[PDB]
């Protein structure tokens, strides 16, 4: 049908159908009688999956022969979602499918919906993780993703009674087509035990094994024909009264049972430092085999660059010294030179309860010669800032490795630091509030280190897939290059004034909110007016995301409606989902507050189809591709500070919704792309919260002087919202007026006003779009292909290409 | 190369090599110069699955068509062994892919001893039912095998000091690619809860729910193009603080975690009564489900027939009540009848600690609503018991579902019978055994019930494929139609005098011998006389299987070696092979025994090598397929009246092994098909037995009155076979003195006086080979064909055939 999904050559489209039929009866074991739409999913995807197998082949072998250095992509979360259209469109076979599957008598959208995401992840980091291995591919770097294969990814949420309800994410219930279990590969991982120290030196003994297996799963690049691989490890309990020794073994292999799905929030849990460590442990065996199939590690940083993501893979720096030293018997000095120049450290969050500080004692019992290690590190590092800071007794306690305190604990952040060539954060100001504040002493003893990498989202995901008419009429006027040279888009600019593209723009985005609109009806039962202005904020639910702030907004709405119901208002349909931790009761109280909201706000018959409130039920990257290209307003509303950088904005930017939100993380970046007049921009600067932090925040203030505030509080209080339960969000109001860390009140006011010019806007349509058109056309910068690059060459040390391999 | 093993045609080769290449690639996703031998293997095995997959789908739509009556096969185990040569051998593809693979530079042999043995039994029950399958397959029966797919089959036994380990047998390892997840017809099964008594009738609520998630294994016909199904079930946890809530997972599916290794004894375990009704629950629902689709449940026994495998899936009898009445709502006599008649029970040991009598505490937690059923069972057989033998009080506590005692239990057995339309044993002599005393009162009740089937070995396993040397010198004389007609090996008399035959018979045993040999020192590193006599007792290890009386004549050879060393002695390789329970203490010993016998006769100087004593380390059923082959003498010696029939003495008759063995289980009717003159036939009849245990066996009268017995055991108790440990088997010469149920020493100068004629005949090469002859030729009475044709006509109401799908 359209030009962007590739050709729909005969050959091609009659050897789809005859290997669709093949799999049909040799994989499943199903004929076209007995098979659901789910054994059609399945023979589309081994059908499409063939495909990348020569390539798969080929690439590895290629790296094999020319050894050029090799990527380690760490991380605990890898949230890939959906793994069927982004082969299609990567393999450039998805109209053919298309073509194959409806010659067959079958709709290829519908098989693709019955696909379950890949939810490996919490959401922001784990999917950055996914979009930079695409990214990696479409570079042609030699990159590896490297983590842990969940049984149980992030929870599936339910509603019940405007409460969230976590189950269990079954996701490997009918099998995984996209992994190739390879046990042949199984490595060991050691636990516990104590140290020995011999004549020859240190050794770890009496250790507890557990086996990890690796799964490889295929990462293909945007038509280069680069297949790379992702690595997730399984636990798996060794082989050696008798039925309870056998029923035990679950103990072992519970290490990769599920996901840890308090985001950013660190818990200190045992089983979460063994998932670090497991998944450190044997990435690092895996490092070293493959860089000794190709004694003298000189060259080891030549061959090989690690990334850590957040703290979570610490591990790897003493792990990488302790293989090195009490293994390999280099000398300390040497093993780390070596470490430091392999090791690059990103820092993806400065909330301080995110920050992991594991207590000494954990560590003691579960990896001591690791511990032995950290404290060497320890002492070293501080010997190197007593020499360059003489007498600064505080410094030297400010950035030791080891806190003390009733519990000793150890700060991995600063053992990554110290034990890394490069550190950095995810946008300019977050980068920025590294060096000023969080990091200042490391910035001052090695200023070096520190870099900007400002992420970026990967545009096939995130346009060509979710969006394919909007990739479409931005390919009719500029043609296809863009899609891995996100830059072009500014040759948009050029089409703002240009009729025919203003009315095709909106025309796409018309088209997307009424499919949407449409799911709604059909998936869950609820109706909304599609010429409504879209208004979405979905993302991790957190008091620092503010999500209450936008509910203090649709209340106000709601309230100035009522006082004045026969007066003219732009129509919204209000969009808010998330998943909150499910320890985390304020994040659950504020999802219960947003239904109740709607409760009200939807039933009443004065408001009519002029507001809507939904609260968008289990929020996933599967629910992203649907949400994100119908809506108008994106909601990036964060105190300015805590959100490092942010990635839903660029996917809403990239798909033709306008922006409201603070300067904070990538936001600046985005509002300097696309100038501040395309933006809707409101609140508190860094520098204002600051100022406002020394006078002390006293949100009572802000009730006493804006009326239209203290009567949303008190109709909080009195139950207008809870009418069975008056004081249900009692806990809601006491935090906003005594212990609000973010100062929701204080942006109160700017953000109605700003919200007001967003609604004048909307009434003059062709405005609206060419602000928008001015938004897609900036928006090249937030591409993870120049991410990537970035740290490529800035990082890395290694060149990417687009240069394509042989089919 | 040899005729039975099929055709080697030039487009079968051809196509054969390219799917071995297509399946290195695609599925495995490996190319040749990084494959292993176990990625071979696995490419053969894909391979030659694809043949089975349109036969499978037709047989099954074939069933669905034309609806004959289903079997139903309940076992909770399968010893199916390997898949790989069995699944060639009945396609008729052995030799194709022997020259496939030899074209491609591959030993086939090499690969098929990469397979893992499929473990998910402890011995003869298990493998019966594995037998029973092939055998129903080749005849044509509409037939499922039911049971548990196991994660950890039969444990890996290792030797460590002589002494057992058990290893977990983790045969799921590197996958299985002979079975087919089916989980979208998984089914609920409900455990707890409590029963609420309605208007409406009966209802059980609150109650956990655990699925049962089904693996179908393909189940070939002998050259039929049948292919019939094994559904093994396997236990998944319902999807519906957080942490700990999914790890706990693992408490439901620890239901199909492991099988249960306490062979021939009970011991009254909750997860084995989990087990049992899990299969039992699932089972019933899925054969429900079958017959609707095709209220009227009156032709259900003409439909179906339920075969119940010891007491282990009794509980489908009051499953198969609950269901009819609590669910379909007839009326209990209805109910029963239809149960009845469609259910019949098998025994297979009268031991009276195999007996399963489940606490009624114990039901009443777990299945609060089967025990009610049982209740209101028993109080209805008893109230026809009281009708036919009217004031026989003593009759009514005998014939009781119920015993009274400290602990009121419920006897499965008693149960089986009465909800049964037939009940047979499994050889004549066991199933007299039942008649005459076990189950006596029953009998009197209703002697139409009971019934015999002897059991029967599949000749496909166990002569063509473990014996092609010998399965192709029959068929030189007489064609290959006796592998699925055994009794055609009759013809094989009118050989007995001819020269070449006895030339070949001869032949093919001694090259047996040397690849047994071979395979010893290779994979064992253990030097053995290929020209001696191998003297084989293979089994699981058990008091009533009197090992011990092997090991008594063991010594007994030994000490008159060193009484006389200068004679002449018929040299021998005595090999004892098996597996002891867990907790069986005494049959740890026993190996303990063995080994340590072992330690002091196989480096005596002065013996040579004229005895050697060999424990064989993990016997399965991979090890007996090599091992029998090579025997010459098959022992087996129990207790007459302890073994119902035996299966491993059909394999070795079948396969050139003269039988030294007591008039026990099938040796009887061995004896009698062979003729007694060409058996080694010993020891106690069981009227015997029984005679001296109205007089009392008293142990000390042999030892007073031979001389040689009375030296074996001041050797045993003085140290002699345990220098460093005088005392060890004190225990041993303690039950054998005081405490022998199963009469060791009764038995002992009758079988060493045997044994010295089976020496006497060995000397004479030619007329050992004519009772060779005269054995083999009359062994088509055990073949499993026979057995379940006789189930068939005689039980289950259906005629086989030998007809042909099509292809
Ligand atoms: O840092 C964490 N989560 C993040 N999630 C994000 O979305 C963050 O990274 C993104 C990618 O750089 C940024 O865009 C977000 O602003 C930032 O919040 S950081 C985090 C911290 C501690 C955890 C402990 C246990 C489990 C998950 C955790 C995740
Ligand atoms: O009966 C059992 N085992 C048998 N094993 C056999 O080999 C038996 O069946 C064969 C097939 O009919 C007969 O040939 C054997 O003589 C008989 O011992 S019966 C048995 C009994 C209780 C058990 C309890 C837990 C686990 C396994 C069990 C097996
Ligand atoms: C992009 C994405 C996120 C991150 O969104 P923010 O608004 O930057 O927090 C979270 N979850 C999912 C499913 C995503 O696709
Ligand atoms: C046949 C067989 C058995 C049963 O042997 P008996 O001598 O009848 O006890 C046990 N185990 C295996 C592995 C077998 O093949």
């Amino acid at each position: 049908q359209i030009s962007v999904r590739g050709l729909a050559g005969v050959e091609n489209v009659t050897e789809l159908k005859k290997n669709f039929n093949r799999h049909l009866h040799f994989t499943l074991v199903k004929d076209r009688n007995v098979a659901t739409p789910r054994d059609y999913y399945f023979a589309l995807a081994h059908t499409v999956r063939d495909h990348l197998v020569g390539r798969w082949i080929r690439t590895q072998q290629h790296y094999y022969e020319k050894d050029p250095k090799r990527i380690y992509y760490l991380s605990l979360e890898f949230y890939m979602g959906r793994t069927l259209q982004n082969t299609m469109v990567n393999l450039a076979l998805e109209n053919a499918c298309d073509e194959a599957t409806y010659q067959l008598g079958l709709d290829m959208e519908e098989l693709e919906e019955i696909e379950e995401d890949a939810g490996l992840g919490n959401g922001g980091l784990g999917r950055l993780a996914a979009c930079f291995l695409d990214s990696m591919a479409t570079l042609g770097l030699a990159a590896y993703g490297y983590g842990i294969r969940y049984e149980f990814g992030i929870f599936n949420q339910k509603i019940c009674g405007g409460w969230q309800m976590e189950e269990a994410d079954d996701w490997l219930r009918y099998g995984n087509p996209w992994e190739k279990a390879r046990p042949e590969f199984t490595l060991p991982v050691h636990f516990y035990g104590r140290v020995e120290h011999t004549s020859q030196g240190a050794k770890w003994v009496d250790t507890q094994v557990v086996l990890a297996m690796p799964y490889d799963t295929p990462v293909p690049g945007y038509r280069n024909n680069v297949v790379n691989t992702m690595r997730l490890w399984s636990a798996k309990a060794p082989n050696d009264g008798y039925i309870q020794a056998v029923l035990d073994r679950n103990l072992a292999e519970n290490i990769s049972r599920v996901l840890y799905p308090n985001d950013n929030f660190f818990e200190g849990k045992e089983l979460r430092l063994k998932q670090e460590y497991f998944v450190v442990a044997a990435t690092l065996q895996d490092i070293i085999r493959r860089f000794k199939s190709s004694t003298n590690f000189d060259a080891f940083p030549d061959k090989v660059a690690i990334q850590l993501n957040d703290t979570h893979p610490s591990l790897a720096i003493p792990e990488l010294m302790r293989v090195l030293v009490d293994l390999e018997r280099l000398d300390w000095d040497k093993a780390w030179e070596v470490t430091v120049k392999t090791c690059a450290y990103t820092n993806h969050t400065v909330l301080p309860e995110a920050l992991e500080r594991w207590p000494v004692h954990l560590l003691e019992t579960l990896l001591p010669r690791h511990l032995q290690i950290i404290y060497e590190i320890n002492q070293r590092f501080l010997n190197r800032v007593a020499a360059a800071f003489p007498g600064d007794v505080d410094r030297l306690r400010r950035m030791s490795l080891v806190e003390e305190g009733a519990v000793k604990r150890i700060n991995m952040a600063h053992l990554c630091i110290a034990g890394s060539h490069a550190v950095n954060g995810v946008a300019r100001i977050h980068s920025e509030i590294l060096k000023k504040t969080i990091f200042k002493d490391f910035y001052e003893l090695e200023p070096h280190k520190f870099q900007n990498k400002t992420n970026g989202i990967t545009p096939r995901r995130w346009l060509v897939l979710c969006n394919p008419g909007l990739a479409e009429i931005i390919a009719e006027r500029i043609g296809e290059e863009y899609i891995s040279d996100l830059d072009q888009l500014r040759k948009l600019l050029s089409y703002v004034d240009d009729e025919a593209f203003i009315r095709d723009v909106a025309k796409v985005k018309q088209e997307n909110k009424l499919k949407f609109a449409a799911y709604l009806e059909r998936e869950y039962k609820v109706h909304i007016n599609p010429n409504s202005l879209f208004d979405v904020q979905v993302k991790r639910i957190h008091e620092y995301k503010r999500q209450l702030l936008n509910c203090l907004h649709v209340i106000t709405l709601y309230n100035r409606i009522k006082k004045e119901p026969n007066k003219f208002v732009v129509p919204r349909t209000v969009m808010i989902g998330g998943k909150a931790a499910p320890g985390y009761h304020m994040a659950k109280m504020i999802i219960k507050l947003i239904t109740a909201i709607g409760d009200v706000v939807n039933h009443d018959p004065v408001v009519g189809d002029r507001l809507r409130v939904i609260f968008l039920e289990n929020y996933r990257v599967s629910l992203a591709e649907k949400v994100i290209p119908a809506a108008d307003l994106s909601e990036q509303i964060s105190t300015a500070g805590t959100e490092a950088s942010g990635t839903g904005n660029m996917k809403f930017m990239l798909n033709g919704a306008l922006t409201i939100g603070t300067m904070d993380g990538a936001n600046v970046e985005m509002a300097e792309e696309a100038g501040e007049e395309n933006f809707f921009i409101f609140g508190m600067r860094v520098e204002d919260v600051d100022r406002l932090d020394q006078r002390g925040y006293n949100a009572q203030e802000y009730y006493d002087r804006i009326p239209e505030l203290r009567q949303i509080i008190e109709q909080l209080s009195s139950g207008f919202f809870s009418p069975k339960q008056p004081d249900l969000f009692k806990d809601i109001v006491n935090m906003l007026m005594h212990h609000d860390r973010f100062k929701v009140f204080a942006d109160y006011e700017e953000y109605v006003k700003c919200q007001e010019r967003v609604s004048a806007l909307y009434k003059n349509p062709r405005e609206w779009t060419r602000m928008v058109i001015r938004n897609i056309a900036t928006s090249g910068k937030f591409s993870s292909d120049r991410t990537i690059a970035q740290y490529a060459r800035e990082i890395w040390g290694v060149e990417p290409s687009r240069q394509r391999l042989p089919a």
